[PDB]
């Protein structure tokens, strides 16, 4: 009979009767490739840690209403064995809203077929969803929970919901209820806040234990104060100790020095308190997946975080000395620590043109296009992620420049605009919502809107994507509207087709391909992509989509790239989706090509 | 139908009937685990060479006489095919006698069960086993000639037998025929002798193309001048040119400055010279297989050899270096070239003692031991490799120390003397051949004697092992001995039997873990022996080689990761001869530790 609990009296955990603290670190399992989940979660073990914390992103996982992904890279079930062979228990945070930087904050998009929908608020059909939700997701965490012989010791219900406008009590109540059907009586359920009466006041419920979050600028007693009037009597926690910090595009990477983290962590551990610390290894971003902020800025694809592990796994200088402070508490594993990935550089590698995003519609959007008068939204057309090509046809003679704008500023989030097939520049959301455009009466109009990533945070996290309000031309709104929906990534995995089924350019796929050896035993090995004279876009290999680059924008000037994606002997298919300029015009065709590198490059400038 | 010859009239090669010469460097598949074959040579392909060369060794092929090894890292045939694969021309060196600083220059042991055997030469037995195995190894050999779609474009007779004292012509002749009767008419022969004529004299033969080797410190024009007047005609070639050199143990380690290589390089190719690098890569010598010179001095476990490629494969300053050199007459293939392994250090492990040499004979000597009025050697009691314990009792009272030697010096090479039980210390080849012993009569007087390698070069070859001359105790013949082979080898990959200032000489054991589904581990280590003296080591029952830190330069030893798994412990054994740090109550003393960094140049 394993028990794990809130022993009130004594101001602690008990885990079968014995008083118990955790020292923890995040890893998002979605962030990582499960090849890595090992590695990283032994790392994490050798570290000190006696527990990890993550989040189980519903957009992850149920990527249309009743049709679920719990396989491979979204196996969660196999994440937590793996965490509990290793010996770690787990504090588990499924949401339904995470936050976390990542898309929407792992809220399906679907949601958002009822147009006026409130998120996180007991709107009976956000309910109605997320109940569904729950019903899927919780009866697989219940075997995992700790009295059940598995790892999982906490739940954490919602995500700072004090920070969200809403104040509806009615949808924790009832979270809390559905969670208790799914998952027993005896699981320790929280909620987790920043550390304010202003925060505490409408994320805290009765019945569930209270804890908070803050980073090393915080007053470490004043934060637990707070914690304190709300919960008199249990343990301190803190489910966010910030090792690290967030990034935007355009903006320096976060950094925080090691010191000010392992100072703040050994005054957190003297006071009796549990941890954890977010994030221990950030990871990845992969495909579409990040978030953004609200004015709008999006987070790129790199979440390294400046964590005591790096994106690619690496021990830093923060590792080591966070093992260290953890050493003063506890005794930490004895044995050598599993290394940093041996890193290569596969040098240049040649691409060529293979065709534009508009010769490939056929085979990105097969089942053709939806017509309509005004433009439709991403979430109408039924596509979340990527791209959407807008088409229409000129209604007047514009041989001299003409406005082309969004009056009420609703291109979300950008706009690759050509005139038949000449490109015209870019629209942006917030900064630039005028483009002046030529071309002859009845030309066709194109604009190629992409979605940056659904605002994560705050009121306006129901962003919708795509043309969301009219254009118009010389103020007069364009009608007649076909919308093409694109599966970029279906199309990339089969060559834009050549596979069968078994100043601006224009937005087009750019393929070439190399080969490794066979018979090396450290071959392939983890690498760093780089792409110079580049500009903005989406880079895939063998079909693996590894994210957006925007070397034009920094401060991330390479993606990290996976070792087990690559192959030997086969050649390795690259595809670059450019956006906005490729260095492939003037005949040298050697300076159509990107670079593998050995080290990251998310720091210069 | 391919064809490569020699063309007397542009002193060249023909390939195809076009003008081709070679750059060639050195790799002995017997030194480098087959599961680096690739690795390595992939590494010569990309630095430019067009082909490798090699040495059959024939004593890590026919152990005992009609017993074969060619499967796994004896696949001598693979190695072949692979190179071919790869794009890569081979030059063989079968032998029967390589050199190499290889265990008796590749010649079998066993040879020697008759005594008056002449080494390289026509002694009738001598041909006779030479003759049945080029019957066995040729006709493999022939498929993989250029001209029947193999790599194999020359291959050499014999090794340096110019620098040989016998020179026996017959021999030579001799092997002309049967190379060309099981090889045919068109594969171009040649021979190997230092660039000097009185190398050449005894080394060179009609029929047989004459190469010469040399290094850096040769004047390069006088060297082919002197293969010139073998062969006034004919491609210039220099078969051994040496990118480092050869190490003992107890000298300082032997290197070569990158900048004299590839400056000797650059002239040689500038000639139109063929060439192979001697090492390009140079390996291991693991479990016995290392040689020695004479007067008696070993070379050590690593066969590092200062090369281009480290002994566990790196790529070095004197790789990029060379490379740059043949950039400047060759296109090089192109793409990046595959890495330096990966290396770990596991830390320390901690051993404990197993059992004394002494306490294990029962497993070491399943048959019983050999009795004899006075000792015998390594051969005679069908040992070749390896340790002997030689067993008798004291036939007076030693209560003060009595003169224990070997007036003839036959202590051969290295034997740790123990009276009842008490370590006495070490006799040595050369250099000590008396000892003080105590003890009651009656009491057992053992020397555990060790083979520390055959000489490979010189007159003394036929180096039989053991005691191989009486021992005087008071300047008393010694008689009545008990003699015990040990198989070292069983006993250690059984765990010694059981299975689920100076100490005795002794195996000790410990275990490490190695994760499981970390794609980055196992990786390649250096094993080091802080406060060991000397002895022999084991991993998961693999002989790595023998370890000498208290004499050098080599302190570490090379351990390739196929060997160590992570679905299981590893099992570390050592045997320690002279001295282990295991006696103190501190068990943590009792310990190697593996680094992820070798110490070959140890001062
Ligand atoms: C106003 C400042 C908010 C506190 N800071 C950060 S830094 C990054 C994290 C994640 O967004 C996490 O999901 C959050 O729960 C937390 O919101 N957070
Ligand atoms: C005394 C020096 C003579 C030339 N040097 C060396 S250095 C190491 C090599 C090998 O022993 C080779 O087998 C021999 O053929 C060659 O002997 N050799
Ligand atoms: C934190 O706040 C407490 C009062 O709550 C104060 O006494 C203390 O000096 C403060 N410490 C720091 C480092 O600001
Ligand atoms: C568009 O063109 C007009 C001239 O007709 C000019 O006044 C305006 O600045 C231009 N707008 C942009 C956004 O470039
Ligand atoms: C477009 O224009 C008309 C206003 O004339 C309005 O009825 C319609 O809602 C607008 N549609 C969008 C998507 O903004
Ligand atoms: C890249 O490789 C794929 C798979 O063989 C092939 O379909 C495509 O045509 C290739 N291009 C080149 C230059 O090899
Ligand atoms: C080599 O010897 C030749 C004469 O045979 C001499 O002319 C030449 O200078 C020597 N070369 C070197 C580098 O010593
Ligand atoms: C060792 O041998 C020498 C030879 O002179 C002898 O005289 C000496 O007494 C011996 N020493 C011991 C400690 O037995
Ligand atoms: C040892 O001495 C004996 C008796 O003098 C002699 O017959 C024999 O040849 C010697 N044996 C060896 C191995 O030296
Ligand atoms: C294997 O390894 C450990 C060292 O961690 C050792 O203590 C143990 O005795 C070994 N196992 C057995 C069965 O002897
Ligand atoms: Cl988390
Ligand atoms: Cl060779």
């Amino acid at each position: 009979q394993r028990m794990f609990e809130i022993d009130y009296s004594r101001d602690s955990f008990l885990k079968d009767g014995q008083p118990f603290r955790y020292i923890s670190g995040s890893i998002h399992y979605s962030r990582v490739p499960r090849f890595y989940w090992k590695d990283r979660l032994l790392k994490m073990k050798m570290a000190g840690l006696n527990a990890i914390q993550t989040y189980v992103p519903w957009n992850f996982h149920e990527p249309w209403p009743g049709q679920y992904q719990f396989s491979e890279d979204h196996d969660v079930e196999y994440f937590l064995r793996l965490a509990h062979e290793l010996g770690l228990l787990v504090i588990l945070r499924p949401g339904p809203y995470i936050c976390a930087e990542w898309e929407m904050g792992g809220l399906p998009a679907w949601l958002l077929e009822k147009e006026s929908i409130l998120l996180r608020s007991s709107d009976p059909d956000y309910l109605a969803a997320v109940d569904k939700w729950l019903g899927v997701l919780l009866p697989k965490m219940k075997p995992l929970l700790y009295q059940n012989g598995g790892p999982v010791i906490t739940v954490q219900v919602e995500n700072e919901y004090g920070s969200y406008f809403a104040c509806d009590f009615d949808y924790l109540r009832f979270l809390q209820k559905r969670f208790r059907h799914h998952l027993g009586d005896d699981v320790v359920l929280f909620t987790t806040d920043g550390a304010h009466k202003t925060f505490l006041k409408c994320g805290a419920l009765q019945g569930l234990y209270t804890t908070v979050d803050f980073g090393t600028g915080s007053n470490i007693t004043d934060a637990f104060l707070s914690q304190r009037k709300c919960e008199p009597k249990g343990p301190l926690i803190n489910s966010e100790f910030y090792t690290g910090w967030l990034d935007h595009w355009g903006q320096p990477h976060s950094t925080i020095k090691t010191e000010a983290v392992a100072s703040s962590l050994y005054d957190i551990l003297a006071r009796g308190a549990s941890v954890n610390l977010y994030m221990f290894i950030g990871g990845t971003n992969f495909a579409y997946w990040n978030g953004a902020n609200s004015p709008y800025a999006a987070q790129p694809t790199s979440y390294d975080y400046d964590a005591p592990l790096s994106e690619a796994g690496d021990l830093t200088e923060k590792y080591f000395a966070l093992r260290n402070i953890i050493q003063k508490f506890e005794k930490v594993p004895e044995g050598p620590i599993p290394p940093s990935t041996p890193k290569f550089a596969y040098g240049k590698v040649t691409l060529e043109k293979l065709k534009t995003v508009g010769a490939a519609l056929d085979i990105l959007c097969p089942s053709g296009p939806i017509k309509s008068l005004y433009p439709l939204t991403f979430i109408q057309v039924k596509q979340h992620y990527g791209f959407v090509l807008y088409r229409t046809t000129l209604p007047q003679d514009c041989s001299n420049p003409a406005p082309l704008s969004s009056p009420l500023n609703g291109v979300h989030d950008r706009a690759y605009v050509a005139v038949d097939g000449i490109p015209q520049g870019v629209l942006e959301r917030n900064n630039v919502i005028t483009l002046n455009i030529t071309g002859k009466a009845g030309a066709t109009l194109d604009l190629l809107v992409e979605n940056m990533g659904r605002v994560n945070y705050g009121a306006y996290i129901n962003d919708f994507k795509g043309l969301v309000s009219n254009l118009t031309l010389s103020s007069n709104i364009l009608t007649d509207w076909t919308i093409f929906p694109l599966d970029t990534e279906d199309a990339v995995r089969s060559h834009l087709g050549g596979w069968g089924h078994r100043n601006y350019t224009l937005p087009a796929f750019y393929m070439g391909n190399f080969s490794i050896p066979s018979g090396i035993p450290d071959l392939p090995q983890d690498t760093f992509i780089q792409f110079p004279g580049w500009t903005k876009g989406q880079v895939w290999i063998n079909g693996f989509n590894l994210g957006r680059y925007w070397p034009a924008r920094g401060p991330q000037l390479t993606l990290f790239v996976p070792q087990h994606i690559l192959m030997t002997s086969a050649p390795n298919t690259i595809t670059v989706l450019e956006l906005e300029w490729a260095p492939c015009s003037s005949d040298d065709p050697e300076l159509c090509a990107v670079t593998f590198v050995d080290r990251p490059v998310i720091g210069s400038s």
